[PDB]
């Protein structure tokens, strides 16, 4: 519970921000069959021309004003074309000879657009929205978005509008003002309200996910990660549990406990419980990966584009599971319990670090050659499998920033899912589909299994000759699910913006969808 | 017990070690090729060569007291079969008796004298065929020629090769293992090679007793636990043992020593066993092994490529060959010498303790030495344990260890190299390599070198900055710690682990005890 | 015999200098026990102190009163015998002109080995270096046998030589005074003869690999037999390729020079009771080919070298055709070519046929060696021989077994290589025998090609090397001599001529 | 699993039905590649040989 340091300088909390400007911004739908009104602040038309690629633009909605109106008119749009991610300011005078500002931003030719398509609508607008400083936003749909569509619209706008300045003290953004209201015009009104405040709990569950990954190792270590869960698990009023490195012992988890013998903060394995009034149907263990730092212990990350300097966010995938909590803690779904769990530690360098060919003994008996001390995740995760199968669960689904040959075989925007059960694998995939967070399934080819054959312990950790590292990974994960439905996501590719230089949250949704859609 | 300190309760706080192995079940019995060989029960395979074609056919000469089986095996019925070193085969028969027999071959080449490295495949290819069968007896007859020598190294390999090491299995143990409890073997005039076999199960033990220190992982196998190991061993040997701690390293100024382990968890044991004969003692010998439980370098961390830091629990592979031998001699019992068995034990590790690179160090002889790369930590114990084995007033220091991986790159993975300052005592150890048959190659102390370790402010560099024979200045450097004693010097880094079979050789033991036991 | 050329500035020839400085020098040597005389030059004594970096004390008896009252004890207690360290002062002499009287320390061993001769040597030369005189004269205060006499005089020779070939003051007269000196004016003229040997190799190594290249090496070859009147013969393209040497052909498909294979024969007048063969490696340069030396330490800037083997044998060459032995008949083998990158290029994989018919999986181009010396010993065991030693750069690996200074000999026959071990002692080159261990030629056997060129494991390259080159002797005492680590001089930036001396002796023994 | 051999189909031949004896082949795993091959005389004295996978 209390955080230890080196220098009485070192942070003892993880700072949050609960409260975002987002959190206050009234939102209201309309239905763009009655005009809009176009009285104050920006209001912008998101268009699009069918068809023809780059083509013109012109206005579909009636405005209720002369004036603007007129400005509106195909003659004086026809300067502008709608690639994708383009934009255009105006300004105006209003019937009530008010000043007002609109714009457009431009859809593309496709009807369709992919969740990598509205990303860059997004941007386009939030850019808008930067550096202005005006009240009100208004959005005109002229382009067909499903609900699950409308919704990414939302969270997306909100996450990427939002800046973490937590940690900047002479440089914080003086006069950066958030816009306060939110008008949206689209078809059919009504049936998009629902998804207004799903989209603000969505928002935050990714960007609290976001706050603790971006937040560097000396803020974010075992202790201070764990206890920013039981703060979160209070507000939400769930149940939870931390175990130490006493109970750890105990419970004999000598994979998870060796990974941490080197740091100087003490192991802490998170577990909250969310659990619906009434008949419970469905019961799921989410696990994440929760190294606060990986320095890849004396296999120190030293080689050329090792990118050490990234590590602290080798705990997404605690930071994932943490923001599903929020979302399930907020949303209260029924009948359903889910466990968040994480063996939280720091993979670290000391006279007390596990080494290369040590063997350690995991909580299910079996001992496991180390072969690579940075290959420390699924050692971590071994132990919370088997404490996961231990809870009687319907669902293990571990996600972790495990392998970085995901860079090299899906890339920095689709996570890899492996599984030992179809129905699962299947239904992660449906969630990834109605969360827009791309994944894609990858094989657990049986034929690699014989590399992880140690000549004195059970396993290996690492295949000596393999290069499909994610594969082995999921190779050794299974030996410790022994009989129940457990699939595993790699986010190791996806986690980090580096165009924008920011964790993505990823997961958060996925794994909500994944709990409230069963 | 000393105690072995923990980071959780869950750290291991000791070295399993089976002194009972199967092989210690199996009754050998040779019998004299002339007179016949019975086909009892179990498999009975013959040793076969054919001098001059390669590839040739397999006769079977022997003498065999059984008509059926007699038949089975004639001439013009094995011809089928050539005698390439390794082919083997299985038969399957009735005998006089109306019982069924298994027998067999293994092809062991068309050259006349066999060398260790051929003993090595011929035994390689009969383990084979003792895994996933379950027999209760094996019996091979030798249509081959060897000497007393390479007959034990059969017996030793076999019984080395044989034995399979679980200690480390929990829920993957071999269910079906089930080895052989009787041993026969035919050869020509059989009685004097009996004499060898209580010697070739003695020294198949005390190889595959350093074979279980070295593939005892660091977290197991520490500066503690292993001198507590050796504890032990001197206990059920009623050897002499004293173990020096870091209060009297201190007193006694081994600041190289105490340097490499400035940076562990485990503090610094000095292993020191001692065999002193009843008899007029006529010879005095210190044999030292290198110690390092686990050798990450230092601040010159094992981070290039190859540089297979997983491996690094090893580099105590001479103090096991050490003690392996203390076994051998504490069992054996030569009967006119004084033995001393040393290792300076630490681990090399990083943390703010650890000492650095450019850090100049005093050794317990006075000599400062400038610390220019901290992974050559092996050199620095040594040359503390060297001045140590010279106090004690020998004959003879004989030092093993896996020094520099050069070693690699000049003999390889088959000989180990032998240096020395004393012609005599190098042929002693070529000697002991014959009968051992535990190959050694001796190099040179170039001394052309030496002033390369001329450092500007030390008395001494501990690595050159120039020469890239790395194998060869660390034996000059080692050379300035022994100063009127005939001393030899042997690097098996490159032959102490069996990369192919994935476990330690147990390289040294029989080496170093044949040199016990030397005229 | 033409040199082709991309440019009309590409050089078509090897300066080869045959009259050196050195040549002109006359030299006596003179016996201490009838005292010392300093006439003229710089009088430098070897002395050294046994025990204790000890005090400079003179023992031999000088002529001159006025040089005797200088070296009196007293004045030499300021100066110690540390090897190497010297000191020389000018005077007036006994008849009043002006002489230059100085030591040099030989440190306190009795038995100076070859390292420490060198020492001594290169102390001298600096002092000649920076001197104008017409005479040196060096008193022996020290204990050497004839052949470490020898030695210092040859050392003392190629050091003292300047090469000069390519940029854009030496002594007349030199004395020796030495115990017994009776026995030691034998070597003198061998000294020379020795010298110059190494020094052309050393003329032939540092030669550019654009002013040295297989047609103009060969050449140089041809023009030595001549000034020698040695039997020479030199195959060029169409003779290879009858006699089939693919593997030293491939090597070759990459360049822009031709192969030429030299052969230089000499026979002695006297009853035959060997016959031998040498071979030296001869690639004029190796880039590596395909497998390009383009890792770190490479030192491709230095390949150049890659045909010491070559320069050595015909140092021998020049030693043997000039002292004429007796007894013994001696060809001198070297498949000369270049290692180039071009779509002409032999490739890794490429599975080439030797001239004795077994098929090749080349696995890296960079080992071209083994291969260039597979035809040239299936050559030299046709020629029917007693002894076939080939000498050659062969393996990095060198550098990490013994070093710079001392080079390993693998074998297939224990008295031959006996006789190189002996032939190390007399000649003072250092050598070292190491094994050929039978337990890696399981790593050569290919899966397609009778043999690998080379193992994907073994990491012992130099007795992988060995175990290659062995299958291309079937019945010949062979012995092979890998300089790849001390054929250069790194801290002297020149060549070493290594092997030289080394080979003479062992025609001679 | 690597549990004992077992030969089910009948053979047409005294000596390898002998041969194939459950009692002979509990001898043998099953482990994936594992195999053993004798060589014997058939009921007319011809040279086989029998096996396992
Ligand atoms: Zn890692
Ligand atoms: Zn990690
Ligand atoms: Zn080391
Ligand atoms: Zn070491
Ligand atoms: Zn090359
Ligand atoms: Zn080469």
């Amino acid at each position: 519970s209390e955080v230890p340091q080196v220098v009485s300088l070192d942070p003892t909390s993880i700072p949050i921000e609960y409260n975002t400007p987002i959190h206050d911004i009234k939102v209201q739908v309309y239905d763009i069959k009655g005009g809009c009104n176009v009285e104050e602040g920006l209001t912008i038309f998101l268009v699009n021309n069918p068809g023809k690629e780059n083509g013109p633009v012109k206005i579909s909605s009636k405005v209720n004003d002369k004036q603007v109106s007129e400005f509106l008119k195909d003659e004086n749009m026809e300067k502008f074309n709608v690639k994708l991610g383009t934009s255009k300011h105006f300004y105006m005078f209003n019937d009530n000879k008010n000043s007002v500002a609109v714009g457009y931003v431009g859809c593309g030719s496709v009807a369709d657009l992919s969740e990598a398509d509205m990303k860059r609508v997004v941007l386009s607008l939030v850019t808008m929205l930067h550096d202005n400083k005006l009240s009100k936003l208004t959005v005109v749909f002229e382009i067909n978005v499903d609900k699950n569509l409308f919704r990414f619209f939302l969270e997306t706008l909100f996450y990427e509008y939002m800046t973490d300045e937590r940690f900047k003290s002479t440089d914080k953004n003086v006069n950066m003002e958030y816009i306060k209201h939110l008008g949206v015009y689209i078809n059919n009104a009504d049936t998009y309200k629902e998804e207004v405040e799903k989209a603000r709990v969505y928002y935050f569950g990714t960007y609290y996910a976001s706050q603790l990954i971006a937040a560097p190792s000396n803020y974010c270590n075992p202790v201070s990660l764990s206890n920013a869960a039981v703060e979160l698990a209070q507000k939400l009023n769930l149940e939870y549990k931390i175990l130490g490195v006493k109970e750890l012992e105990e419970l004999k988890m000598g994979a998870y406990l060796s990974v941490g013998k080197g740091s100087m903060y003490p192991n802490k394995f998170i577990h909250l419980t969310y659990k619906s009034k009434g008949d419970v149907k469905k019961k799921i263990a989410l696990v994440g990966k929760g190294i606060t730092f990986d320095s890849g212990g004396y296999n120190l990350k030293a080689a050329p584009g090792s990118m050490i300097d990234l590590m602290k966010f080798d705990m997404s995938g605690c930071a994932a599971v943490l923001g599903c909590a929020y979302c399930v803690g907020t949303l209260k779904p029924e009948n359903v319990e889910i466990h968040f769990l994480s063996a939280v530690c720091e993979n670290m360098v000391s006279k007390n670090s596990y080494r290369p060919g040590d063997i350690i003994t995991a909580s299910n008996g079996k001992t496991i050659e180390v072969g690579n001390t940075d290959a420390e995740g699924r050692l971590t995760l071994a132990d919370a499998l088997v404490y996961a199968e231990k809870l009687g669960v319907d669902y293990i689904v571990d996600i972790a920033t495990l392998t970085g040959a995901m860079l090299y075989s899906l890339g920095t925007s689709y996570a890899g899912v492996f599984g030992n059960n179809e129905e699962l694998i299947n239904k992660i995939l449906q969630s990834s589909k109605t969360s827009n967070e791309p994944v894609w399934w990858l094989p657990i080819i049986n034929e690699y299994r014989a590399t992880l054959n140690s000549k004195y312990a059970d396993i290996n950790q690492i295949s000596s000759s393999v290069k499909a590292s994610s594969i082995v990974a999921s190779l050794f994960l299974k030996e410790f699910v022994q009989n129940t439905a457990w699939a595993h996501i790699d986010i190791a590719g996806v986690s980090w913006n580096f165009k924008a230089r920011k964790p993505k949250g990823f997961g958060v949704r996925l794994l909500t969808e994944f709990v409230l859609n069963d």
